[PDB]
């Protein structure tokens, strides 16, 4: 398991681009790719994970554990108390993967402490815990991410709301950005300020699975069937070809079988 380190407390759009670039290259399958878009690996491929160390301001850090197969954030850890490593597993992680999260994040069996995330990683759950109707109401931003890291890293207790806000921002600025070039660019355009994710970033997030399947199954650049997405204004957007959606996509979800690689 390789860990990607990203300094949030002090960065540039150039550093953010490099970070996502390293993550994409670490997560992706060495050869799997459809229409020039790299695809995530089969669940049998090792390693199965990749860590993302987020270095915030005032020496506050949080490490994210991501499954390479689908780029989901399975949990995170933070330096705690003296020399402890506190791991937080998502409620929706089951079986052996739960031990993988604990032992992967905090390799030292002697100093690790547990503080489970008592809810799943689905957006509607996170939104509900955050106390909002939609994550569009939750502003993203580098200083916001930095600020949320400081509210959790090394802090004994913290509200489910506080935790959900961090997860919302971190998942979008880390996992969603790595998957979509469009989302990465949205962060870069508003790099020095806070912003509300638009109808297109949120729709892209919610349709990644469908998009990945449509591109994998596309014949000579033609989607199996018309794909109904939505643009930044909030208008319906019917994509008919790979060429129409590719510009916004950096990584494809793992989709079984062969596809046109280039
Ligand atoms: N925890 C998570 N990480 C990445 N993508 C997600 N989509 C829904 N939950 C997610």
């Amino acid at each position: 398991v390789n860990t990607i380190i990203y300094n949030v407390g002090s960065t540039t759009i150039s550093k953010y681009a490099t970070f996502l670039n390293d993550l994409r290259n670490e997560a992706k399958d060495p050869s799997l790719k459809c229409y020039g878009i790299p695809m995530l690996p089969n669940t049998n491929t090792n390693p199965k994970y990749v860590l993302v160390e987020l270095q915030g301001s005032n020496k506050k850090t949080i490490t994210l554990m991501l499954r390479r197969n689908n780029l989901y954030v399975m949990g995170y850890s933070d330096p705690f108390e003296t020399n402890k490593c506190r791991y937080h597993i998502f409620n929706d992680i089951s079986g052996t993967e739960r031990q993988d999260v604990e032992t992967t994040l905090c390799p030292n069996a002697n100093s690790r402490v547990s503080k489970n995330i008592n809810f799943d990683s689905r957006y509607p759950t996170l939104e509900s815990k955050a106390g909002v109707k939609s994550r569009s109401q939750v502003q993203l931003g580098i200083q916001i991410l930095d600020s949320n890291i400081g509210k959790i890293s090394g802090v004994m207790s913290f509200t489910e709301k506080t935790e959900a806000e961090f997860l919302l921002v971190a998942i979008q600025m880390v996992s969603e950005a790595a998957r979509f070039k469009y989302i990465e660019n949205q962060v870069k355009t508003n790099f020095n300020r806070a912003f509300n994710p638009n109808p297109k970033v949120l729709n892209l997030q919610e349709t990644w699975g469908k998009i990945s399947t449509a591109i994998h199954d596309a014949k000579n650049g033609v989607l199996p069937k018309p794909l109904e997405l939505v643009d930044a204004s909030g208008a319906k957007w019917i994509v008919l070809r790979v060429d129409e959606i590719k510009p916004d996509v950096a990584l494809l979800n793992y989709v079984g079988g062969s596809c046109q690689t280039t």
